[PDB]
């Protein structure tokens, strides 16, 4: 009887198992740690003895995904495009979608230039897909001191001086709030430079947050879009970024934000209206509304970027596709 | 999976790779050393395969130069000038201008009296230029500890008289807001000198790094020029130097500037259109609104050197080329 | 790579360097400490390959000193005066004057009465003039403290006494302040007991050096000059005395001057005046009045030497040879 | 790279993991230990993705079983009798026979009295089986260890009275020569009790061993025949333990035996053709030449238990069966 | 200036280095150790600037290989057979043969049931080649330290014994003589349990080494044919196991062999004469001479495996191929 | 006054001197070390005042080389040829040849395919030179130590073991025996792995470091002869091993020579006599024959390899080009 969930355990009938499976979850948790900078936990491979194709992953044993993977398909493309349409259906929970490809049309498709999986493959661009979304999940206390106590082999001094600073649940805090919004932590050494700059001079963990997002704001205009090309940047009008200013209430632990539900739905609902005109939007606004919005958008539009203007500098041009504005709800409509 | 992200990595295609790189690298390196006092971390050499001549160099994994070097090219020459021109380019984030020069053409230049660089140096003299951009990132809390541990050697009450004065997240961000001016922290004797005298009477570091840069106008009017001859200074008027000198508004941590958008928009404008006259100028300005303008222009304008009027002693002397001068604009314009 | 310049460095041309070269230097060293008790560092020869004949004297990797000495010459003697006239040049940095004499007007001039140097001499009496400007520069907290230590194996009860009366930055200061002045530092039981005594009754460092300057006193008298002939005094009128007496403004760290500009550039301009006359003035004005005088004047007449009247005792006679005397100038010149 | 081996791996193809092959392995194992004493480490459950049904079992990473499974049979019965026969084969190494028995026919087998695996057991009853082949592999120096350390915990003086008799490799090998025989060791108070009386007066441990062995006697005829029925016992003529008895040789490390192969490999082939007339016989000779010759029959008859006449008491009727006899071969045969 | 030569560098020239070359020889060092219990040293990747395709692997950096791969083939096959022919060549230091196999005839190859190499695998398979001529340099004092220490974990009193019994240079000597012959120090908790029962009853090492080679007869006999299938074997006549027996010289430290060189050159001529029949014969001979006579085949029949009759249980069928017999040289020829 | 000679000094007239002389020097250094393992310490650079162009360098004071290079000469070649002579002179102590040569000669001697040195490099492979020949000075029980020292770090065991084996002058003195042969001691691994392997079967130091030759013969014959082409071999007849072989003489402390003087003038000069008949010529011998036959022979020819036939093995032709042959000389000539 040992208390603590097993952290990731991958269930599999044993048709799908391999014997190339573990390195081949190991490098693509390799990617994962090089890429999003939070070090996750062994997979557990475990067999699920069922006639159907099936394989289920489990967070700290409580089942988060669920697939029954058809056997006509062998090849497998994550994501939809206008090239591709054959044998596609939907991920739960909105991870996207996914399209089993026959061996001619998925050679064709990789010829394309796209990127497509075979083999154990098709198991590690699925789980991948689902680690992408609980990351935030693997990234605690624990994992906090774990990462502070690998720090300091080479950075003994930049640890010591962060831990005077702040507690540890702080870093824990501001680490996690930064994982959850697809911001690598990676860079641990500019991380704590700036926790130590902005320390004393700021208790509020969300604005120390907001100050390592803006200190990082080049890895994160880089990571957005690797190649320099301008891509479209969905404005906030005044009318919001006033709506949302006004409404800022302090208490000894911070600021928060307190609107009416009618404000808040009408925002996600409009930004939903204007999302379905292209693809990819990064919806900007100021940087003292920046946070805020982005906690009304959380729960439903998880995916979206909510960038700012001081994350972007002068040397990357805007290209605005669409400008939202509103005037408020519940005194009078004036745009809505 | 280590945390924290490698220093300092170039990427080379293996045709661009050689013998003698590692000790180019290493010269180049203790050059820099030798020129702005940053110790830098090794640079990992790695292979990148890739059938276009190709280089790239990246800051804490995150790549901030690629460069792809063409074949016909075999002579490199760091920037440009009227006795040399053919097959140049600009380097990106405003590095510069470079020329790549047949062998003839680049003899004569070398005897027209410049530097021109062949073999494994047409890398360093590249890597180099970089690190002469993003200098201000290799001298954080962890680098001044190894300098103070360095300097613990022959100075031992030296340094301890300083720790017993400044914690060393002050004195960190004294070194970096020198680094970042192109202001050599070689002579650490003096610096810890300046910061022992006036830490009891100051608690405003960039006061402080305004001192220790006074301290060290010889070093600044030496690097500046080589040579004792006059070169052109651009004087700021009375205008500017009270706009913003009336807007310093003051908290428990220091004062810092509190200007429109407008005021600082019209006065890089202007001072760009003022720099197009001369290749280089020296901005002169007061002490007390030294610092603060050298706020408003360090995002576009980063190379200019923004010096002060104590900075200049009386054994300099000055031959103005130009005096700016403006009143405000948004009470009314009055000059602009 | 080493943190921390080297202190001093001399680079000299093949045929300047020599074989007795590391005595005479080792002589000059020692003849230096026994003049102004400051220890100096250790003068590093190192080889400048130049087809002509130079060498360059280097403070802390910064050339303070660069000289390119005639082959014409090869008798050497520092200063000008009307017996000896010919082949004479201007030292930079306002250091004086230097004469390169033939044989046999050398041996003359020797003659006459003067000194003259010849062979490894003449780098010497050359490098000895540049220690004797930047000297102020050789006394910090860390000399402060190798000075404090080597007093601890007679005086150990003074310097344990001094140590619980000031902290080490304020001995380094007062220390520095004297060596600044040409007062020697050689008598370190008289200073350390004269902190001692007014340490208690005294906060302002500037005044506690203006007391140990009062108790050394005899010895200011006999360096300036070694003879008991009268030598020329310029007194200071009661106005200027005023002037500078009124404007002292005190804050919790101790009293400074504030004055004008203008006031500042005439009397400069007028002690300038009055200095032509004769080669030599010591310049005397009241002891609440003296300090601060020297702090408007150090900066251009850094080798004249500022007395007080309470440094000459009535055992000096004075021989006034001009009173210098002014009103104001804002607000009414009345004098000038 | 761990060094030492795995200790136990079971390979298994898809169909035949299970979802209870944990709970039944680790069942086995227990009851393994119940009976033979010797606790075994974890077994290790790997996934062998092969389309003929297969299971592997693996010792220090040596595979010791490979065996191909029929998919026709579902039902397994160890070993072999005259009402049941039927899709039966032979195992490796001399393990034994399997039968592979359809449903309804294994039910009419379970019914006539014997033992029916069905599911997951059909891979304990065979895992079993070779755990009960290399037995004498789990007990070595650590594992003596490990169960002297658990017998501390409520005999302590037995365990520490034991050390000081002996030291741990003679302990070692006194288990794992108890081992190999088939006598449990279970009951360690009553061997450490007869290590710790015979070892002062014995330094051969396999004489050490035999002691142990007769003071085990009661437990040694319980577990060969588990009702009090009398079984049969091939007693061994005078003419055989003349002759091993008189080729006893002696060194300082115990005494050993030296035939010539003649007499053992004509001993071993007249004892193979005493035993095909009934299926278990006990062999059954004196005590001074029983050792010696079980190490002359443990190569090829490991399976065949040789009793001594000392671990027969007086209570236990014979039944003799046949009486083997032989003069010498080399002088004379004279009975072969 | 670092002592110790750094151990395992791989030299290559542009374009022969890749990306996954890292993870390629990290498999084959992962597959290196699990085969023959040797934990390698890591391999480092240098670049060789070369026109030719060439590369060097150098072992303590003493050039050891050194091969220039044709730009023609892009196939690689280890070793030659009557099947595949074509663009073959002799490895240096009688490596063995390779052959350059175009792409179509390369896929023929791999389907005849072989393993063909493409891409960084053509560096492993070749790089791996070496590494299993000069294994037993990379076990020696040090390194068995570090298997001792890394079987302190799990196996701390069976360490702890056998360094009680041994000192560690009679250790690695053993593990060293046993890696030298291609047999595996995997298995380390049999090998220390072997040299801890025959440590007290034997000094010679090379005995010690007979006696842990006998107890992993299974492992020895398993490697060298995977398949149950008899291979041949080449017996060694009484003539030459009597004339190897004769020649046995004692001292304080073990038992030599002492043969005139004419005795063993001339078996050494005929045994080369007897294994040109067939590509692969194991020679067998008594126990008390096959050490020696392996340690006068070793200098130049190195590849060939000399095995041992008690090594060969009565479970392997022999199929003698060949009889290989003599009488003296030196006295009379007789069968010479 | 500092008890001990300073190491290296290397004396220049400040024509010489350069500025990439200190580079240049230590290049050499670390290309000696990595030939020779010996780990050189700093060269001391003085100026020597001389109107002559001359050098000298200085081994603890005592000044072991002393050349005046003549002004006409520009170009510097170690050694001579038939392809290139002119202004070539030798060296002291018999360190070789060397020649001076004209620009454009120098280059095409160049591209004949030598090595031609200009400027600082001049200086280098001249002082390289004398430091190849007093190498066997700079490693005694110090160095000794500093090399163990370093060792400990990654071979901490291995040392461990040698110093319980040996005490640490023996150690020097077989490495100091190895060094003053051309033998690299850069492998200390091996080195120090022989040492452990035959320190308690042998006390002779003399016959240890035999032992460590015989176990570096491939390194030795590969550096005597880089490619895999043959060179001449000049055989010792059995007539001179059976004269040295004779006067064996042992005593407590190992065996010795005792050869009357006329027999080792005898050898010596017939030596002499077939060595001008080959530049090159590698003398080889038996093994119980050499090191004495070049304790006769180390007096006088000290650069020429006495080798032995173990340390060649059977991948070794020989080509034999002569056959040296003697009898006594004392007792008869017979051959002489």
């Amino acid at each position: 009887m040992v208390p603590g969930a097993c952290p990731l355990i991958l269930r599999l009938s044993p048709t799908l198992h391999s014997a190339d499976l573990i390195r081949d979850i190991d490098a693509m948790r390799w990617f994962l740690f090089e890429d999003t900078g939070v070090p996750l936990p062994e997979v557990n491979i475990e067999v699920l003895p069922e006639p159907t194709e099936k394989l289920t992953v489990l967070l700290y044993q409580e089942p988060v995904f669920s697939l029954s993977i058809p056997a006509q398909a062998d090849y497998l493309l994550i994501g939809a495009d206008a090239s591709v349409v054959g044998d596609s259906q939907t991920l739960p929970n909105g991870m996207g979608q996914i399209c089993w490809l026959t061996k001619d049309m998925a050679h064709k498709a990789q010829g394309f230039g796209l990127d497509v999986f075979a083999g154990s493959q098709r198991i590690s661009a699925l789980l991948k897909c689902v680690l992408l979304r609980h990351m935030g999940e693997f990234i605690g206390v624990q994992e906090t001191r774990y990462l502070m106590n690998a720090m300091e082999k080479n950075y003994s001094e930049l640890v010591k001086e962060l831990q005077r600073q702040l507690p540890i649940n702080k870093i824990a805090e501001t680490l996690q709030r930064l994982v959850s919004e697809r911001v690598s932590i990676r860079d641990l050494r500019l991380i704590f430079g700036t926790l130590i700059d902005w320390a004393p001079r700021e208790k509020d963990v969300l604005m120390l947050t907001e100050y390592v997002r803006i200190a990082l704001r080049r890895h994160i205009l880089r990571r957005l879009n690797p190649e320099g090309k301008p891509l479209p940047i969905l404005r906030i009008g005044e009318g919001i970024e006033n709506l949302v200013r006004e409404s800022i209430r302090q208490t000894a632990m911070g600021t928060y934000t307190a609107l009416s539900s009618r404000h808040k739905t009408q925002i996600l609902q409009l930004i939903e209206q204007a999302l379905k005109q292209s693809a990819k939007l990064f919806i900007v606004t100021s940087v003292d509304t920046r946070r805020f919005l982005r906690k009304i958008t959380e729960a439903t539009l998880f995916d979206v970027p909510i960038l700012s203007w001081q994350e972007l500098g002068e040397e990357s041009l805007i290209q605005v596709v669409e400008s939202i504005d509103l005037s408020e709800e519940e005194l009078a409509d004036n745009e809505e």
